[PDB]
Formats: structure tokens, C-alpha cells, sequence
């Protein structure tokens, strides 16, 4: 109860080729990191024109994260944010606690767009260098799913993991989370 508060949630509706894999919902910090909540957000429910829906996830390393947001190019190379293609390091007041915590991926330095972490271990070596802004509140089952896909030669799934939908779930009181 000492930790960020969540402001806003997110779903995602996954499948894993044409089997349906089920709802993921996340809880963002938008008090601690509002431009890159806002982004994520925004990407979840497709409002400036494009986002998350019907994009894949890219990268999946088991007992590590799995990682998504390419919408652009689905391979890690792509991706773009509401702020143009890249975006600075709003802050690192946040670590990656534990397990379920969302953090952006990057190509180093002020190198945001909209690819990110959704780690499935505590992955403190990401610490100060990926933007923390959310965690995973339900269907952690459905991420424990996902990092257990077979995988090719660049850790891609070999079967598709589609964003089949996506949005916002909306907080009335922003509540405070445990820092684990």
C-alpha cells in the first residue's frame, strides 16, 4: 500500500494461433510516469489511428519476459508512439520489483516507441535503463502461457500471439500497489 497507485487499466485479449488464450489486464502508474502511460494507453485503445490491436508478440524468452508492441513491422525493428517514432526516458523513480511488471523495451538511450517488457521473473539488471509504468493486476496465467511458446532461431513464437483485442478499463480511486 506504500507503492505507485494505479490511475488506469489496460486489457489485452490474446491468441496464440487459433486458439483463443484469454484477457490480461494491467495496472498503470500514471502518477509516477504519465507521458509513458499515456502512450501505452493510447496504443491499447487505437485512438490516434493505429496500436496494439492486431499486432504480435515478437519475442518471448522463458524465465525472463515476453515482449510486444511492434505494430509496425512485428519482428522488433518497428513500432512507433503517439509522440512521433521514438521518445525520451520520462523517469526511472520505478523498478522492475517482480514478476508481472511492464517496462518499455528500447535500443538504448531516449529510444521509446511502443515495444514493450512484460517481465515473468524479477529482472533488476533493467533497472535505470527501461522505463517502468506498469504492472500486470490479472491473467498472469495468460503471460505464463505466452512464455512457454515454441520459439524460432530469434526467440519469435513460431505459432502467431495476437493482440486480438485491446483497450482501457477505467479507475475511479487510483489505488496504491506493493512494490513485489
Amino acid at each position: 500500500k506504500k507503492g505507485p497507485k494505479v490511475t488506469v487499466k489496460v486489457y489485452f485479449d490474446l491468441r496464440i494461433g487459433d486458439e483463443d488464450v484469454g484477457r490480461v489486464i494491467f495496472g498503470l502508474f500514471g502518477k509516477t510516469v504519465p507521458k509513458t502511460v499515456d502512450n501505452f494507453v493510447a496504443l491499447a485503445t487505437g485512438e490516434k489511428g493505429f496500436g496494439y490491436k492486431n499486432s504480435k508478440f515478437h519475442r518471448v524468452i522463458k524465465d525472463f519476459m515476453i515482449q510486444g508492441g511492434d505494430f509496425t513491422r512485428g519482428d522488433g525493428t518497428g513500432g512507433k508512439s503517439i509522440y512521433g517514432e521514438r521518445f525520451p526516458d520520462e523517469n526511472f523513480k520505478l523498478k522492475h520489483y517482480g514478476p508481472g511488471w511492464v517496462s518499455m523495451a528500447n535500443a538504448g538511450k531516449d529510444t521509446n516507441g511502443s515495444q514493450f517488457f512484460i517481465t515473468t521473473v524479477k529482472t533488476a539488471w533493467l533497472d535505470g535503463k527501461h522505463v517502468v509504468f506498469g504492472k500486470v493486476l490479472e491473467g498472469m496465467e495468460v503471460v505464463r502461457k505466452v512464455e512457454s511458446t515454441k520459439t524460432d532461431s530469434r526467440d519469435k513464437p513460431l505459432k502467431d500471439v495476437i493482440i486480438a483485442d485491446c483497450g482501457k478499463i477505467e479507475v475511479e480511486k487510483p489505488f496504491a500497489i506493493a512494490k513485489e
